[PDB]
């Protein structure tokens, strides 16, 4: 398209250019909230939709985490073409997060380093802010656009079980599904944090009931995801989202600020998490709904994710490089990809790798 080319081209290195990349962040955010966004004239395909979670999925490409942390932008985000998107995460008290400058970009890797520290506006602004607008959100999810609230703990929080367990309770009812992170950057204390977090979900009203899902880093150990899938088919969580930001370097990252402390994201995440996916898919025997998520930006990384086990993907980091036509690329590139590839649409292909 004209504006693929013209965006990635143009448009959003100026922007970059003149802008540090939180300053870049918000004003992103509060365009996007406004809908002052390009005409997404990609119309989703049946080949697209998944049905996973409880919910339909028009098409499987989601907003990751991070991006509206405080759900100011959830229709400026439905909007671009998101198939599904996901705020937070939100703790339970408003927080500032981790002292400026906390957001490095890493042109030559297509990559960002990260250390927010869970900035928040807190369950109670989060709560009032999707109250305002929880029919919509209904009628949305209705038509196949669901909603994912990603649910974390304050700083100075000495009991992450109670955390957690307060947003199931304030934005539970909210949402179609609720995250808990143990990813941001023993096998009893995870199962102890998900029995409670499961406990408050199930005390619920039914139709105010979401989906669980468990949020991993690339950065676990062997012993860490056997136990990870253990737990979560021990205790029937829903689903996993696969990944979070890596606190690893794989080396050959150019960019001048590659050793900031905090957790990277993009391209050099790629195959960390695709491999992420392939292991948990494996462990959990393909039973476990994953979300797929790092360095996603084209068709071919996304089906590399979905035939790894991924029933829907999620991205992040290409959106600042891109800017909003890269949601309409990458359906588009996957929709021709699975066509290539002998697939009736997105469903056939989750897990194909494993099949052969
Ligand atoms: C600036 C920034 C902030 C993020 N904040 C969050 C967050 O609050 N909660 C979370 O679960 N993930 C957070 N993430 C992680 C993303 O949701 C995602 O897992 C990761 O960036 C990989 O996807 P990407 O390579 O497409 O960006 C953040 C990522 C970035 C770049
Ligand atoms: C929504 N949108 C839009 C683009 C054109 C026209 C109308 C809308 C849009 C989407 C994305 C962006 C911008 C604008 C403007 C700043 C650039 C990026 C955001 N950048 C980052 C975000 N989080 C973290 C880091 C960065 C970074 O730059 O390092
Ligand atoms: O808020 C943050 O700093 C944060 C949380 C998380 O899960 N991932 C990330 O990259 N940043």
């Amino acid at each position: 398209t004209g504006d693929e080319r013209f965006y990635a081209e143009h448009l959003m290195p100026t922007l970059q250019g003149l802008l540090d990349p939180e300053s870049a962040h918000r004003l992103a955010v509060r365009f996007t909230s406004l809908g002052l966004l390009p005409r997404a004239r990609f119309q989703d395909s049946d080949m697209l939709e998944v049905r996973v979670l409880g919910h339909k999925f028009r098409n499987p490409v989601g907003i990751a985490a991070g991006f509206d942390k405080h759900g100011e932008a959830v229709d400026g985000l439905y909007k671009m073409g998101f198939g599904f998107v996901e705020i937070g995460s939100v703790t339970p008290k408003p927080q500032e997060g981790n002292p400026r400058p906390r957001v490095f970009r890493l042109p030559e890797d297509q990559a960002v380093i990260n250390r927010y520290g869970f900035n928040s506006h807190g369950l109670s602004v989060v709560e009032h802010r999707l109250r305002a607008r929880q029919q919509k959100q209904a009628k949305l999810t209705e038509d196949g656009l669901p909603l994912g609230v990603n649910l974390g703990k304050n700083k100075t929080s000495v009991d992450a079980a109670e955390d957690y367990a307060e947003g199931v309770r304030v934005l539970g009812p909210l949402a179609d599904y609720l995250v808990v992170n143990v990813s941001s950057p023993g096998k009893a204390e995870l199962r102890r944090l998900l029995t409670k977090v499961l406990q408050e979900r199930d005390g619920l009203r039914r139709v105010h009931r979401p989906a669980v899902l468990v949020k991993i880093a690339p950065d676990l150990t062997s012993q860490d995801k056997e136990d990870i899938a253990s737990v979560v088919k021990e205790l029937g969580i829903d689903g996993l989202i696969v990944t979070n930001t890596t606190v690893s370097r794989p080396a050959g990252l150019q960019g001048a600020l590659r050793s900031e402390t905090g957790g990277l994201s993009g391209k050099p995440l790629r195959d960390l998490s695709t491999q992420t996916i392939r292991e948990m898919y494996a462990l959990t025997q393909g039973r476990v709904p994953i979300i797929g998520v790092g360095g996603v930006s084209s068709g071919q990384d996304a089906l590399e994710k979905i035939r790894a086990g991924a029933s829907l993907v999620q991205l992040y980091t290409a959106l600042t490089f891109w800017g909003p036509p890269v949601v309409g690329k990458v359906k588009r590139e996957l929709e021709a990809l699975l066509k290539e590839q002998g697939f009736g649409g997105v469903t056939d292909a989750i897990g194909a790798d494993h099949r052969r």
